[PDB]
């Protein structure tokens, strides 16, 4: 509930600040909502990693090269992680 947010706007503020510690804090704030059994819109689970469990915004803790072709793709890398991920896009 609120609980969450809060944690999300910490989250956000570290999340800038160092990559590492926004992991810690993000995996508290997701480690919260299973424990608090709430599902929200987009806010944790469309701004997440797969296995670090931080925050994803491009530029802060992982980074995206937008690639032009004749088919639109994106290839972001997340610190936490240390991985390459890929994201296709049409139009
Ligand atoms: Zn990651």
């Amino acid at each position: 509930k609120e609980r969450i947010d809060i944690l999300f706007s910490l989250a956000e503020r570290v999340f800038p600040y160092s990559p590492e510690l926004a992991k810690r804090y993000v995996e508290l704030a997701l480690l919260v909502q299973q424990k608090a059994k709430v599902k929200i819109p987009r806010k944790w689970k469309r701004r997440y990693c797969k296995k670090c469990h931080a925050f994803l915004v491009p530029g802060i803790n992982a980074r995206v090269r937008l690639r032009q072709k004749r088919m639109p793709h994106i290839v972001v890398k997340c610190l936490e992680c240390g991985h390459i991920m890929r994201y296709p896009y049409i139009k």
